[PDB]
């Protein structure tokens, strides 16, 4: 799967 971090 794909991942995204939004800090
Ligand atoms: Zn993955």
């Amino acid at each position: 799967g794909s991942n995204q971090n939004n800090f």
